[PDB]
């Protein structure tokens, strides 16, 4: 069994027109909800010699379609039967006749990647084609996809979903998962072979091969999705303890051409969606800098143990976009935060392509950077003056940002390093003063930024990178003010 058996049934239902998918779930609150769980006893390979288990989820309110679920072993393809055997529901029917016609909902994985003696989650895939990774010490935070389609656009987005799942059986001695996956979307349908390698970054390999079944406006490969409510970039206008709340913080990208650039996430008042074009990216990943757990003070969801995700391409993905969506968002309880790589020309409905990648889930940001090129540990954004701190100062129209650079081989470099910033911004601001200063605490170096909106009505963007004489030191701080960020009313 390899990927060519699901690919051959991928580019068959490609070659037809799409079965949309009918609900199969009788009469739901979330409370009730909440109390169908899977019996720990019941785990897939309980019995089995192997690190690796396999736990399920069950259908109910908008999992009102099942996943089929098989198992490969050496010598077959056995499909994993729904049973209600395998959950306690407690307060919930659950008649062997009233779930005659479940299946399961999705399906996690398993794995002793904290201590030996306790399977820990370390993979979740349900809803759509969506799935969340942990790598050891890690809490679950953004999500990746198989497969996004016309993600932003105003006709609105489709959303492919996983139907069926080949899991084939591990070796006692195998350190490494291998997950076969069928995706089936109104206009797209696709293979594909997962490799979950568990550590302390747990590394997933993905080998896709995918078919239009008609021409889309855009596709977007090895998506992430993650959250960002507020931080020191914008702060939370109410009063909150936590002086961070995020999943992600930063858009990070190696470009085709070997810059790296960094993009601060935004919570702004209205949707945002910007393109990196390039050809060729070396990679590109939600990033979550800054891991001082005084960032958030959150003790229930551990913003500061969850998971950055880096996408590195296996060869040329050619000519395309990186692109970051925003969503305006007032709760951390729903996502608003999309990235993926777009190709500019897809190639006609029924033609395979072919995408080659890894995703790294960790929490060493610097190990997801080159070492000789700085990078920024936090934007601070403060009112004009970074010098007064007066309480009541009326807005003077500019505003500043604090951009904090640090690296491996910044740390070495002498205080009295003469470094420059090469600044840049877009036509509705201007920059009033940018200046550079090292910083003795965290033997880095601090940019202190101040710009002027002429329409706060409008998006305002500016980029900054540090520079030496001789060469370029740091990534490049791409920043966005979203449109009616800095305006003042009432
Ligand atoms: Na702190």
């Amino acid at each position: 069994f390899s990927i060519d058996d699901v690919a051959k049934q991928a580019q068959s239902l490609a070659g037809k027109g799409y079965e949309t998918p009918k609900s199969n779930l009788p009469s739901m609150k979330y409370a009730d909800y909440q109390q169908i769980q899977f019996n720990h006893d019941k785990a897939y390979w309980n019995n089995l010699k192997t690190p690796f288990k396999l736990e399920f989820y069950h259908q109910g309110m908008y999992f009102d379609t099942p996943v089929k679920i098989n198992e490969v072993t050496a010598t077959a393809v056995k499909r994993i039967k729904y049973s209600p055997d395998y959950f306690t529901f407690g307060d919930v029917q659950h008649d062997k006749d009233t779930v005659k016609d479940l299946g399961f909902a999705g399906f996690k994985v398993l794995y002793p990647i904290n201590s030996k003696d306790k399977n820990d989650e370390i993979v979740s895939m349900l809803g759509a084609s969506y799935f969340r990774v942990i790598g050891a010490g890690q809490v679950y935070g953004l999500s990746a996809r198989g497969l996004a389609i016309d993600t932003a656009l105003p006709s609105g987005e489709e959303f492919p979903r996983f139907k069926e799942f080949w899991i084939e059986r591990p070796k006692p001695t195998d350190k490494r998962l291998t997950i076969y996956a069928l995706l089936d979307s109104p206009r797209a349908t696709g293979a594909y072979k997962f490799v979950v390698m568990p550590g302390r970054d747990t590394v997933v390999d993905v080998q896709s091969k995918i078919y239009l079944r008609d021409k889309v406006g855009k596709l977007g490969v090895a998506p992430l999705t993650s959250m960002f409510l507020f931080g020191p970039n914008q702060p939370s206008p109410a009063n909150n303890y936590r002086p961070e709340l995020h999943d992600s913080n930063g858009l990070s990208i190696h470009a085709g051409n070997g810059e790296w650039i960094w993009r601060p996430l935004n919570n702004p008042k209205h949707l945002a969606v910007s393109s990196f074009s390039m050809e060729n990216p070396q990679g590109f990943g939600l990033l979550q800098r800054g891991r001082d757990f005084s960032r958030f003070e959150d003790l229930d969801d551990r913003y500061d143990l969850r998971p950055s995700a880096w996408v590195t391409p296996k060869g040329e993905w050619g000519k395309g976009s990186v692109e970051l969506v925003e969503i305006p968002t007032n709760d951390e309880t729903n996502d608003n935060i999309v990235a993926y790589w777009t190709p500019d020309q897809l190639p006609e409905p029924g033609k395979e392509m072919n995408f080659k990648y890894t995703i790294t889930f960790s929490r060493d940001e610097d190990k997801l950077h080159a070492p000789d090129n700085a990078w920024v540990q936090q934007t601070r954004r403060s009112t004009g003056d970074v010098k007064q701190s007066n309480l009541i100062r009326q807005p003077d129209g500019t505003i500043a940002f604090v951009v904090d650079f640090t690296g491996a081989e910044m740390k070495k470099l002498p205080e009295d390093t003469p470094v420059t910033a090469q600044t840049s911004i877009g036509d509705n601001g201007e920059i009033v003063e940018s200046t550079v200063r090292y910083n003795p605490v965290t033997k880095g170096w601090r940019l202190v930024m101040r710009v002027k909106v002429k329409d706060a009505k409008k998006t305002t963007e500016m980029r900054a990178a540090l520079v030496n004489a001789d060469q370029t030191l740091s990534e490049t701080w791409s920043y966005q003010l979203p449109a009616n960020e800095v305006e003042h009313h009432h």
